[PDB]
């Protein structure tokens, strides 16, 4: 339901892949959440073509585009778990 993937809280599936983030300072949790939310919004605005890591990074404003390792992790997590890029190859 509405609680499953809220904009303002990390989930347990995310916790398994980001234990360092969910355990850590709140402001870095907010960075994670912004990246996740924007990546999903980019995908769902155009779910008929592949959303790549590079395209995501180019569409994130500063300062979110600065931590390229974190953006890559979020994008990889979302794609590997099927939340982006289903059916578009």
């Amino acid at each position: 339901g509405p609680g499953s993937l809220p904009h303002d809280r990390m989930t347990s599936q995310e916790a398994a892949c980001f234990p360092d983030i969910i355990s850590g300072p709140q402001q870095t949790q907010k960075v994670f959440l912004f990246i996740r939310n924007r990546t999903l919004q980019l995908w769902l605005d155009n779910p008929k073509i592949q959303l790549t890591f590079e395209a995501t990074l180019q569409q994130l404003e500063a300062p979110y585009n600065s931590d390229t390792v974190l953006v890559h992790r979020v994008h990889s997590y979302l794609e590997r778990h099927g939340l982006i890029n289903f059916g578009i190859y």
